């Protein structure tokens, strides 16, 4: 009855404002693939994918363009679609860029389903919209810019900032954290992200020094696939180890939680498998007793976290603000879901033309 | 915007046809509580609860009548409602009859949400309706009636029957299974249910004899809360141990699966927490690699299993056929979801009057 | 030879004095079901059940009234009665309100057995009556009322108080504890109860701050059914984690202790299964090396703790003082068992009439 | 001193002869990406990647074309190159198609290093060339074609064949295996591959029936990422469970072996990380005591297995025979490494032109 009738993708390289420097490299612009899922009901689902590096952008668009043939004329039923894609990519490997593509189709299919029923996604999932506390995510900015960006986020009403660390010396990490604390006061949350840059001994040593400074969480201290190593670092800390942005699918989350790799989780709506994967991830975080935050995709994540039993923090990192209307607002540090069908993503069409690849 | 405006319950004691004798007692009629959830949108959600024994029926209705005050004027948002009920019954114990009541409200709220959007529940959950293979569930019937009921189920197109066993001697168990096999042939599925009647040594001994007869599964061989004991019986068998009808909430399922108590699961839509609990249970069964069947509530279960990644068997045991229209059909041994908004439960109002308590 | 000849129940809503505010809600009056178990020997056993919320009160009374038929004309033999009730509610679920009802019948049957033999319950169990140290249980009272109630309990001879915490900020929790310590001095016991209000990361952080203040124990820091999560919080603490008021039956206690969820236990005489369940719980606490305190039901608990090898503290929280004679006295902070047959509960019959529901 | 000076890729869709039907779909032609790595020494390294489905072919070529910029002008040092690529794709996810691309560059860099030193790859790795027993890999061919292909492989001197199974009924699986056994005699090896098509209960049941037929190994009975489920199936079998073709990198192999998912391993030279990943995988298989076979890429695998301490079987499945010279020969069922520098891959340039995409 409602059928998918086409898939259109556009690759853009959009401006950010502050380039995201991390201890393992910098993301200077955002390579995005914008997705339009057309249906027989005359509504169009919208989603976007983040490619991380320009190197992977045209490959990801091509992959989505070659996948269009297997979903056109299929019923608009995201759970059934995801099972069929998992089976088609059985031999190839349903992970990495293929899983990320399948997740972009899922998020557009759920946006289209919300539009068919004229209801915001959070209400289609069975939950009430509620404000979700958000932290402002900044990068490896050095002492002066990290303190300036934190004072600005506090002025805009945010009650927490995430900074990236992993400087050559531990003293530089601490200098950044101390200067932020001094500027914003003892009540503000300061999350820190090591971006997989330390080995386990180094991560135990640096994390115990940061713990004595009072940070909110320590994110991906070592290689993301090393769940055992994260369990070893967590076992030496009172402060929670945070991870999850790199789990590809709920099945990778299940492995990390099964061995106790972290006390907090922050799945990425794209890498976890879209809305379909997020619902599954949410059920696992509830049983393992893990507070669950989001990673990027703040527009759909404000919806997904209101339906998440252990919802913790929303991450504000506006990757797509240049090409979409600002329907998601932040009031007093909380994200407020727009009262629009589906996810509430509306393209600024003449801005897209400027950034097209 | 859509609000719950009232809750009405009616207690009935309805005729079955074949009384359900089990190795621990007989269920001779069905004590049901019929639930009507009224909304500000002019649609009415419908569900029913099964009380198991007449002894618990008026208590369950009273409990639902006294809970009406906390849900009237709340938004029709089942996930948000369930979180609020879990918190209200925090101290009292969110399990047993209270959890069963909360699950009846959930199943009616999701039926009402399907009606507001004029869509079958399975499509609101994001899946396509598909036929689900079903087995016909019979009871501790002795050799002659168990063989007669199995020949009739095969004539109606079912490809599997469940019989109850746990007779004084193992020889009687085997006599029942052999006589069914002889009547229906080697291709037919014969599930057997011990209904918690054996201790662990006895269950290992009897199950290894039944395994040599070729049964499909062995269900609740010992006390249902003894997950460790079920793991000990399963470790001695090739045939799968089946359980799950008695898990109250996904959190009890999570404990049993975490220690490997069974190779199959069959949650009960009421005891697991309604549609909201079933979605969570489905995500856990997928990660633990457990084929998931249903227990009773065949009308909503045909919908829930089409959205369940490891869906296995639907149980046909028509408890409420006397008071609801036969919109769920079985064609060639498969259940076919009706093309009706919500769950498709329509009361036969003048039959209800005959069975009212 | 002695037979149960009738069961009578009365639902009352009795005044407390200080309403019990907790971090998850308030209990402003006590919904109780008073039970009279009549026997062929002309003695009447007495017990009461606590319903926690008015919402569950008439349901619990109805349940007990409908169960009367299965115990009338049965021998007054509590262990045999409990096995028969466990088997009857096999399919329904022998937990929650059904288990709580079965436990009220058990406690009345043991009171009646003490009366038939004209001996206090503790001596029928094979033990000597001894004074049991008791703590006074208060609630989420804020700094000024929590300090006032603690000074009064010290003036009445108690050497320990329990306060409830879980305020929006950790600073408020600590303010309450510090102000009590200042008022009562460093020798007094200050137990704190979080009433399941924190998630695991939050509970580790707050408990390590309270541990540096010197509290006696930290009670139910997170969701009561999450034994694994309590083991994770306990593993980070020197101070003991306390729990057990919500275990329904010794079999739930056995699961929590098997994974090391707590260093202290406090079973509830009703939820644990009455006197029959308490004897079983006591044997488990002795082998796992767990000091065992009680939760509510101070009249029967003074008897049960004198027969408990690891007896630790009795909880004073007088729920039923309005409708029963004060035969249990507290002298110098210890409860003194009355020298009366059975449990020593004597109804104040004209006060009951005032609170009847 | 030797520098990489360019990277050229060509996408082809080459003929197979027998289409590879599996229980989860068919591979009817082979989508390959041919890679030419040019160096400052005037030698050109050659490798190819297998894309599994036409859907992923142009995406994989594009990805390799966009990666060329990060390796041109880098020293021809495969171990150093792999560490630098792992770090560059840190955030994006060093798995799936990105890992497969990085592995194609690795295999071409090692072919080029063998050419610079004018020595076969196996001798550059420090080992002697030796004949490696090989099995002929066939597909889901039905009874008559599976028996015909097995008689032909025995006539060509192979002593073992792999057939694919996972037919609707277990009886069909057994019919295929029995008919092959009858044709080739009891001394011949018959490997069977389920291609992830069964759930765990079904896989235990079918594998124990095949074990009584005498097969050499049972390959990927269930979902490849479910290591725990493979450990559960292996624990019920005497026959070895085989897996490994889908491990992306030695770190996924390490997780599967750490929990005992299989008694045999067969890494894929592309998915495992090329020659660099294979050397690491070989060291892990030796310590865990796992006989190690190969998956596809028979040209480089004959070299890699002669340097593998637990080398077991080489898989013959000639994907690229149409576009490369037959320098790898099979004599009496064993693969014989050519006496050529590097890997011995020489393009048939005018055949490539026919299959170019
Ligand atoms: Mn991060
Ligand atoms: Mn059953
Ligand atoms: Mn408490
Ligand atoms: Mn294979």
């Amino acid at each position: 009855e409602v059928l998918i009738t086409g898939l259109r993708t556009r690759a853009v390289n959009v401006p950010l404002a502050y380039p995201v420097h991390t201890a393992v490299g910098t993301v200077g612009t955002a390579p995005l693939v914008l997705i339009d899922l057309a249906t027989s009901a005359g509504v169009v689902g919208h989603s976007y994918l983040f490619a991380y590096t320009p190197v992977a952008l045209k490959s990801l668009k091509q992959l989505l363009d070659d996948m269009a043939a297997m979903i056109v004329n299929e019923p608009l039923a995201p759970v059934s679609l995801e099972a069929m894609l998992a089976k088609r990519f059985c031999l190839a490997g349903y992970t990495g860029l293929i899983r990320m593509a399948a997740a972009g189709i899922d998020m557009a299919a759920w946006d289209a389903l919300g539009k068919v029923h004229e209801t915001p996604l959070v209400k289609l999932l069975g939950a009430n919209a509620r404000p979700v506390q958000a932290y402002d995510s900044h990068s490896l900015d050095g002492v002066k810019l990290a303190t300036e960006r934190a004072v600005t986020a506090a002025e805009l009403g945010f009650r927490a900032v995430k900074t990236k660390i992993g400087y050559p010396a531990l003293d530089q990490d601490l200098a950044v954290v101390r200067s932020i604390r001094q500027a914003v006061g003892d009540d503000f949350g300061i999350m820190v992200d090591y971006n997989q840059s330390l080995d386990v001994p180094a991560a135990i040593k640096r994390s115990q020094a940061l713990q004595q400074e009072g940070v909110t969480w320590i994110e991906e201290p070592t290689l993301q696939h090393d769940y055992e190593g994260h369990q070893r670092i967590q076992s030496k800390l009172n402060v929670p180890v945070q991870m999850g942005e790199n789990w590809l699918g709920p099945e990778e989350m299940f492995k990390a939680l099964s061995i106790g790799a972290c006390r907090l989780a922050m799945p990425d709506a794209m890498k976890i498998g879209g809305v379909t994967g997020w619902i599954r991830a949410s059920a696992l975080a509830q049983q393992f007793g893990i507070p669950m935050s989001s990673h990027l995709f703040q527009e759909i994540s404000a919806h997904l976290l209101a339906a998440t039993p252990t919802a913790h923090w929303l991450e504000r990192l506006d990757l797509a603000g240049s090409v979409i209307e600002p329907t998601l607002t932040f009031e007093g540090g909380n994200a407020v879901i727009p009262d629009l069908p589906g996810v509430g993503i509306i393209w600024r069409e003449k801005e897209i033309g400027k950034y097209l690849v």
